């Protein structure tokens, strides 16, 4: 009573070599040659049992933290959010902090956002794309837009004054370097010592100070932004959040967005500018060219169903997070087989989204397709741990698309849509392939 | 026939804990408790045989690459020198390129360099050492001198304009930041995905980009410096280097020299300024006082043996590169032992430089000492891998010493010469502890 195991050769390594090079081919091979969408592979010592049977998704997603803990797995972030925050925190507290972040992320907050985004994007666009035409690296240029957009939306003029978009980004990288995504199956790796940590901490500590002073002054002035929103939060204890915690929460939110949203906006534009996709590109202007030159919340939330399909397709074909994963607290039946505690269990957006019985012709970016298995899309995952950023993220992205594609016209400098570069922890179009030429529509 | 195993407290990650924190004391302990120079340890899962017996240095330094292989552990450098460049390349081509480099930093070409050096030092002192006396951190100050003076000798005026030492020391920093040291003992870590972390990327590119522009200007204005030399280098193939390689070579030349050369100038001054060591400091002054202000080539190269001994002794007692290692591609004879393929064979200068037979009372800084086992000293490595920069590196430091001590005196704000901080990958005197006060001669 246990899933088929894909045989190992270089024993102390296990499957890392193959899995590192191309995760999909490998996990596909695994599935095919084992004749099961549920299978176990090995990273170093660690057993890892994967779920690429969409018919099984619920099994991974639905069970309680009691049965599968996302903590022992994501404690690789702990340098970045700080001790006793998020997965460091105890379950109830972890759960609690997450709600606080969600509530500051619900639609209600959004009404001001749509113009805010448009303002930044245009600002960047006019500021950074000044000719009738020119050459830009889309992914790079996109990313700045994403970081600017979030801040406009989530921080206050006061904060922006003490924390300019560009510099917030650098701060965030610094922590980023502290991470070894390897340890997610190998913690003692977490135990190894890294120089980066120093920079991460400096950066992290430094930030707080900026927060502090901003906070303190605000108190004296006595605001509706995320931070402020976060402060007013209170636990089931009835205790307020600490300035450590408020930093960690901000940071998580900042972290999740920067790459993942930025990547998706890029993937989406790359597809639409592709001549082969021109029909799809046209069926977009059908949707957005009658719009005001000042987009409104409704335009995007309720009046933009096509693009959402695009943005979703992008995320289906090229999920930026290949794996979501848990530790197994107790044996839980999945499919025929049973999984013992001690196993990293893990479900893949990558493997699951390429499932022929669920997404036939999976490398084909067909926006108007739908899953053909129930809950076989998991780009924002599912269950308790379903994304609490998707609405904001999607909103952000749609606004961006409409804005850029209203004024500017783009040509990809390549025969084909760039390949995925799988060598980063968040997976994106290959950086050097993302050179695009724009032409001012005007 | 196997070197003995130093026993294993923790199976998951071996000795990296102790070795990490204090390497010398650990290796010595191994060496003693095991009653052998040659002994094996466990990092990650991986076996690591250390040839710690100066009598056997030739057995580690003489086999050819295709037997004891350097590349399989310097993979952490591929992004910095670049793909297919240096260790990235195959061994015969690697050879070619390194020979190209050596041919650049050979005593033949050193003519103009000393005045070049003196100028920069005399330049530097004025910009910082203004008062009749004052307070400095040595390491940061030798750090600046080593890098300033390298770019003077090694780059010609036009490059200097487009790229000055302060800025170029910046680029190096970013790339250096990119490195993960755990990756030497576990290079497989680089197979699995990693955070993006590439200012370095920008850095290599900016450097490459800049050089590129420079070549055109020269080519353009034909109607030389180091860069000049690489641009005439021809392979046995008959080709010449790509910009990509040319660039990767300059990155090699500075990167190598910055910390090592710097530690040594600093370690040496600390030793020489120390109240105890006057005997030598004075002896050096004898050596250094027959000298006109404007030092020349002959002066440093052939009129400074004492200074040279001081410098070697510093390296000897405290080498900046603790350990070098290859990958055992096929078993090798080491003394009574045979070391099986797969192992990371390593040879440690720190360890070697503290073998009691070869250097008596090792922690004592004795410039007039002499290796009582031949070739004990490996601070510049040996055999097929002798450091190709030593002559330049010695000339560089010697000149600084001869320049600095003549117009200054120094005192160190501790009873003892600083400790070595073994936490960085290049190992130098503990940063804070290197605090000094100086006074002009007259
Ligand atoms: C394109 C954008 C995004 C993608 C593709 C994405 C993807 C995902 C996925 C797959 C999960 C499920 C994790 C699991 O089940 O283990 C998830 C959860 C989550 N995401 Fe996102 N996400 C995005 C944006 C955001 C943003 C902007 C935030 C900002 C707060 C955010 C915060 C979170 C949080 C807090 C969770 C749940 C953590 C937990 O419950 O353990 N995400 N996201
Ligand atoms: C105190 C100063 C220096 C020390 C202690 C030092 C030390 C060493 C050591 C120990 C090796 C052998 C490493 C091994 O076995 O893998 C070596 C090799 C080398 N060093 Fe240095 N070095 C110094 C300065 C320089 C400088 C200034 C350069 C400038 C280009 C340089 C370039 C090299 C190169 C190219 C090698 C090639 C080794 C090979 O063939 O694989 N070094 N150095
Ligand atoms: O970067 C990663 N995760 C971070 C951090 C994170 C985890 N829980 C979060 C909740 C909120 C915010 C951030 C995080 C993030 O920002 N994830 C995120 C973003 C948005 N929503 C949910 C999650 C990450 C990327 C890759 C891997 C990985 C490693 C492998 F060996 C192989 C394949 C892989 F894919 C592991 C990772 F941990
Ligand atoms: O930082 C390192 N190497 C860089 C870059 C570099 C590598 N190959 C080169 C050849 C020529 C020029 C530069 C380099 C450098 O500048 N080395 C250098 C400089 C001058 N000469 C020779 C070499 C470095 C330092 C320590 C360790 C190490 C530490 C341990 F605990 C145990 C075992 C180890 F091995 C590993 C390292 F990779």
């Amino acid at each position: 009573k246990l899933p088929p195991v894909y045989p190992v050769t270089v024993p102390f390594l296990g499957h890392i070599v193959q899995f590192g090079k191309n995760p999909l081919e490998f996990m596909q091979r695994c599935k095919r040659d084992l004749k099961s969408g549920v299978f176990t592979i090995s990273i170093g010592g660690q057993r890892v049992t994967i779920v690429g049977d969409p018919h099984e998704h619920s099994r991974f997603f639905s069970p309680r933290n009691e049965i599968l803990s996302p903590r022992e797995v994501y404690t690789i972030m702990t340098p970045v959010f700080g001790e006793g925050v998020a997965y460091a925190a105890p379950y109830p507290r972890m759960r609690e902090q997450l709600n606080f972040l969600a509530e500051e992320l619900t639609i209600a907050k959004f009404q001001n956002f749509v113009p805010a985004i448009q303002h930044e994007v245009r600002k960047f666009m006019a500021e950074n794309w000044k000719e009738d035409e020119g050459v830009i690296n889309l992914l790079e240029d996109c990313g700045a837009m994403i970081i600017n957009t979030a801040c406009q939306c989530l921080f206050g003029e006061d904060l922006r004054k003490r924390l300019n978009a560009r510099h917030f980004a650098q701060l965030l990288s610094k922590m980023e370097s502290s991470l070894i995504p390897a340890a997610v199956f190998m913690p003692w790796l977490l135990r190894l010592p890294l120089p980066q940590s120093a920079r991460c901490r400096e950066a992290r500590a430094e930030l707080q100070k900026i927060l502090g002073e901003i906070i303190v002054a605000r108190e004296k002035e006595e605001t509706s932004d995320l931070l402020g929103g976060l402060l007013k939060a209170v636990y089931r204890d009835g205790t307020r959040m600490s300035l450590h915690e408020v930093c960690g929460m901000i940071v998580a939110a900042m972290f999740a967005g920067q790459h993942t949203s930025t990547i998706t906006t890029s993937w989406s534009m790359l597809h639409l500018m592709h001549p082969k996709n021109k029909k799809w590109l046209d069926k977009l202007h059908k949707e957005i060219d009658e719009f005001p030159a000042q987009l409104n919340y409704d335009n995007v939330m309720d009046e933009m169903p096509f693009a959402e399909r695009c943005v979703r397709e992008s995320i289906r074909r090229d999920p930026p997070l290949l794996m979501v994963m848990r530790m197994v607290k107790a044996e839980v039946k999945v499919g025929s087989y049973v999984v013992p505690k001690g196993d990293i269990i893990a479900c893949s957006p990558l493997l699951s989204h390429h499932d022929e019985e669920a997404f036939p012709n999976p490398r084909l970016w067909d926006p108007e397709r739908d899953e053909k298995v129930d809950g076989a899309f998991i780009g924002f995952g599912a269950g308790v741990h379903k994304c609490i950023g998707q609405k904001f993220a999607l909103l952000q992205v749609k606004t961006i698309l409409a804005t850029a594609f209203r004024e500017y016209d783009f040509q990809l400098l390549r025969d084909e849509v760039p390949d995925p570069d799988y060598h980063t922890m968040v997976v994106g179009p290959t950086l050097n392939q993302c050179l695009v030429k724009y032409t001012r529509k005007k």
